[PDB]
RNA sequence: GGUGCUGUUUACCAGGUCAGGUCCGAAAGGAAGCAGCCAAGGCAGUGCC
């Protein structure tokens, strides 16, 4: 379970849009995303880092709440 | 080294374009611009100078 997945799944289309700014790398290991990369992702999609902060805190959620099941 | 081809590789760090999203504007419209892509570079192999 990655970040192409939690894409599949209001203000869902601002979600997109920081996901949409990742590169595919950072879409499958998550964890490289550190803070130069928050930097780039969040101005490339006209946001902000807390807002890319949280996007990433909610897919951890949806990837620890299936990382046991 | 140059040049051509092929394989491979490269988040941002003044290339081009720029989905998505953002900014300015009452609007008309402007602006910047991530990923991608193209290009460019890196690592090699082959041809030619």
């Amino acid at each position: 379970f990655d970040l192409n997945d939690f894409l599949e799944q209001k203000v869902l289309v601002r979600m997109e849009a920081i996901i949409n700014s990742m590169t595919m790398k950072e879409r499958a290991k998550p964890e490289i995303i550190k803070g130069s990369r928050k930097r780039r992702i969040a101005a490339g999609s006209g946001m902000q880092v807390q807002d890319v902060n949280r996007l990433l805190k909610q897919f951890d959620d949806m990837q620890r709440m299936m990382k046991k099941m």
